[PDB]
């Protein structure tokens, strides 16, 4: 039963980077990428055509998204009894203290600020993979 | 850039000494506080006794099995408190019973880690805790 990872990111460059890191991952997984907050909620809530969507074991979320603020996605995921158990890793450009605090207040599992260079973002995502997919004991 | 405060609630001397060893190698400016029981943990977080004016932690490492007060209760106390719920909590405990894991995530633990009885295994795991949470994650400003 490979781990299902949901990435909510609209930046092609950033999503392709995540795919590349996970590409050589030794842990069998399935990466699903959505580009906006409305698609993300529909998928997670398994609404309509998404009724057969797989439950993610881990969610990578950028607070800055098209169609629906990732901050709303975070809040709605963490207040939903059927989804709040799923670990959410915020990976965003935003770094102001107010955003960080509010995000942890909404119960985000961890907040990561995307590195200024892709070379470093690559290593950051490698860190996400190693910790959440190989070190952590995820909920069933 | 104030030093990061890390609180470790663990009664097992072997395990806490191992954490000290790993966190000692860190290049991240910080202070490690080690408490041995559940009541001591609550006293520290509520800033009572010698902990008056003690800065809140930016990261909490918590063993669920503790004397005096259940680590599971401590976890619940922290995540339900408006003035402490923002603090990341990493459970590091022996039990890996799926029902115990689920209960912890349901109480909003940031992550659950199973503590191996082998110390070489544990050292590697704590290195992971250090590199991810102390060097990669943006920890929230502790509540005043």
């Amino acid at each position: 039963p490979p781990k299902v990872i949901l990435l909510v990111e609209d930046s092609k460059a950033d999503s392709r980077l995540v795919q590349e890191v996970l590409k050589t991952s030794t842990i069998d997984h399935e990466l699903i990428i959505l580009r906006d907050g409305l698609a993300a909620m529909a998928f997670l809530q398994q609404q309509g055509e998404y009724e057969n969507s797989p439950r993610p074991n881990l969610i990578l979320l950028d607070l800055n998204l098209p169609k629906k603020d990732g901050r709303e996605v975070l809040a709605e995921i963490k207040q939903n009894p059927d989804l709040k158990r799923i670990p959410v890793v915020v990976l965003t450009t935003s770094h102001n203290e107010d955003d960080v605090i509010a995000s942890y207040e909404l119960h985000v599992n961890c907040y990561l600020t995307k590195s200024r260079n892709l070379k470093d973002l690559f290593k950051m995502v490698q860190g996400i993979e190693s910790f959440w997919l190989e070190t952590v004991t995820l909920p069933a």
